[PDB]
């Protein structure tokens, strides 16, 4: 089944823990959001993995350059996965992937903002097996067909695809039949009246649909 | 015409490592950059602490903001940043969002040109009111053997012609400066070529002397 990832887009650890203390056991992947990477630094990764060592911890660092150095900082802090931003020089992505393999982790290319299909082919040739597809800034409404198409295309290229960007529970059926690797929910879990029910509804719907 | 300024990149994983540098060269350079490595290593406290130490200097947070432009720029400015970076592939409204916050704090935004981007995007930045870009040779590219070429000079001049103040960066060495002579470079960034020098003070002073000669 598609896994469920909670995005901790919080500025401080104590703010993140308001969420993890409710839903850490209700999700598969705990993301240190970019906000939290910048707010607290790599200690966020270390602390969250120590708390939840049975979960996959993703550092959403959106690495733009210095692939080897930044990825090593994250993996030394016990990250499982890290993100590299889509416009990074291809050697950045390769650098991050080489380090990831030393730690038995993985790299995802984060498809935030402008990227091209030629670049996608480069990442595939480079050995990248994961991408994160985002619904756009302004787009946030309704997951449109151009997204679905792009997602299927990335899937057909051999990427495990993550779906992200204001994801709501009701969006899930649009992706039926596509082997989505992960669905990310940040606000739709963190800011729900009941974060536990929000996470459980996501998991229930995924199980119905796949 | 004005001399290019000199910016030290603090690409240190911890504050104490950064301080081993700033205690030597704070007064030898114009801009103190909190490198991406330091922002990720220590968080945005790196910005607050460095500005507290050096309140008279321009402090740049090299956050390379890709998304959530208002939130991430506000975090940096509330930590007393002067300038923040936004990575080139960011949605135009991301850049605009960072700039709106920047103007609230009487700061500014640079677009970081690391890795792939287009001339359509650049006009978008100008129309949006962005007045600074960082022409970056990727550090990973440089390790893979990418050198400063003709194409880099053509691109830089063209960005300059569009009305951007251009910063040059990426493995910059003292001997690279003459390649840029006759172009109104706004800033040169030196990370390793200052931090890792036998004498960081003398390294910085050499960059300053060469700049004064080449652009005087
Ligand atoms: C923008 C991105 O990195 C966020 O973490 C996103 O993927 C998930 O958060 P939301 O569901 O709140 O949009
Ligand atoms: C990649 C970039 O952000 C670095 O700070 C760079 O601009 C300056 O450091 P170097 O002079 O060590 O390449
Ligand atoms: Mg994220």
């Amino acid at each position: 089944l598609p896994m469920l990832q909670v995005a901790l887009d919080n500025q401080t650890m104590d703010s993140a823990y308001e969420t993890t203390r409710l839903i850490a056991e209700e999700v598969d992947i705990i993301e240190v959001g970019t906000i939290l990477c910048v707010g607290e630094g790599v200690r966020a990764v270390r602390d969250l993995k120590a708390l939840y060592p049975h979960k996959i911890v993703l550092a959403d660092a959106k690495i733009a350059d210095a692939g080897k150095i930044l990825s090593r900082m994250c993996f030394e802090a016990n990250a499982d996965w890290v993100t590299v931003i889509c416009c990074a020089d291809i050697n950045t992505a390769k650098g991050a992937l080489d380090v990831a393999k030393e730690f038995n982790g993985d790299v995802q290319i984060d498809l935030t903002g402008y990227w091209t299909w030629e670049q996608a082919q480069q990442w595939r040739d480079a050995g990248i097996g994961q991408v994160v597809y985002h619904r756009s800034v302004d787009a946030q409404v309704a997951w449109g067909e151009a997204d679905i198409t792009a997602i299927k295309r990335l899937s057909d290229m051999g990427f495990k695809v993550t779906v992200a960007g204001g994801l709501a529970l009701e969006d899930l059926p649009l992706f039926k039949g596509i082997p989505i690797h992960v669905f990310i929910a940040g606000r739709s879990i963190r800011d729900a009246a009941s974060p536990v029910e929000a996470a459980r509804q996501f998991k229930r719907s995924i199980a119905e649909l796949w």
